[PDB]
């Protein structure tokens, strides 16, 4: 019961947090532009897991007995919202990508439209992806509970060639070059119009304090992307560990829920990043709470 609490602690945290930051968007019009429209599916996703994710997280911990298909949602929940969030984060990469890139075509291609269409698709490729393992990729009866039921624990149930091979390296660590790869062009670029700009015959301060504040956005943007990395990661290696080293010391239980308990905990870190690198939001924020 020590760590028992913690979990939940995050859980209540996470909900706060991201249904504050859909409040303020709700609140505040300044906010609901196209770009915030992804940063929703990221709140909502980081809410379903205070809300879902952590509650079976905790569940599947003592494992239990029941049904494949009810035990393999219940363990590859967790990786819907997260695998959601790959495409979310990728989106908002992009994003920041074409505004500072090309402003003007900007508005004629990231639309409000297109935003809730992408979004759509993200969670539909989301649950096709995080669930896979429910599509047949398994271990439900691979060498207590009686016929039918099956002992609900995570290790014996959800397959490693797949969490490594398929989900991990291509389904999060792909993305995430993909995602390091793009903002290496924007704070390419965007120190180039910065240079183009100096040597102009005239002061022009709306384009520079423009895009200084387009750059700041997407920094504040690589800011948390890299926070989901760094929250991932761990777990990740660990999983490379136990499968391409066999002989290498399986993790510990105590450190192995260390590790994933630090994944729970990236659900919580965007609305205290949106409070404080961005102005325009932390006000909205501090409104709703005195009122
Ligand atoms: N190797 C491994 N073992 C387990 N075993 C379940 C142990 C456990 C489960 C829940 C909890 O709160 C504390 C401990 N879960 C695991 N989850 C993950 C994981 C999730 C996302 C990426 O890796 N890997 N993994």
């Amino acid at each position: 019961s020590v760590y028992i609490t913690v979990e939940l602690a995050i859980a209540v945290l996470a909900i706060l947090g991201n249904v504050l930051v859909c409040w303020a968007v709700w609140l505040n019009s300044n906010l609901q532009n196209v770009t915030n429209y992804f940063v929703v599916s990221l709140a909502a996703a980081d809410i379903l897991v205070g809300v879902l994710a952590i509650p079976f997280a905790i569940t599947i911990s003592t494992g239990f007995c029941a049904a494949c298909h009810g035990c393999l949602f219940i363990a590859c929940f967790v990786l819907v919202l997260a695998q959601s969030s790959i495409f979310s984060l990728l989106a908002i990469a992009i994003d920041r990508y074409i505004a500072i890139a090309i402003p003007l075509r900007y508005n004629g291609l990231v639309t409000g439209t297109r935003a809730a269409g992408i979004i759509a698709i993200c969670w539909v490729l989301s649950f096709a992806i995080g669930l896979t393992p429910m599509l047949g990729w398994n271990n439900c009866g691979q060498p207590g509970c009686g016929e039918g039921q099956v002992a609900c624990l995570f290790e014996d149930v959800v397959p490693m060639n797949y969490m490594v091979y398929f989900n991990f390296f291509a389904c999060v660590l792909v993305p995430l070059l993909l995602m390091l790869g793009v903002y290496l062009r924007i704070f390419a670029a965007a120190r180039r119009q910065l240079k183009q700009m100096e040597s102009q015959p005239l002061p022009g301060e709306r384009a520079r304090s423009t895009l200084q504040k387009e750059v700041h956005a997407a920094k504040s943007a690589a800011i948390i992307a890299g926070l989901f990395a760094l929250c991932w990661l761990p777990l990740h290696i660990i999983n490379c560990f136990t499968f391409f080293c066999p002989d290498c010391s399986h993790a510990p239980l105590w450190l192995m829920y260390l590790a994933i308990v630090l994944a729970h905990t990236n659900s919580v870190v965007n609305p205290f990043i949106y409070a404080y690198r961005i102005r325009e939001f932390r006000q909205t924020f501090r409104k709703i709470i005195r009122s």
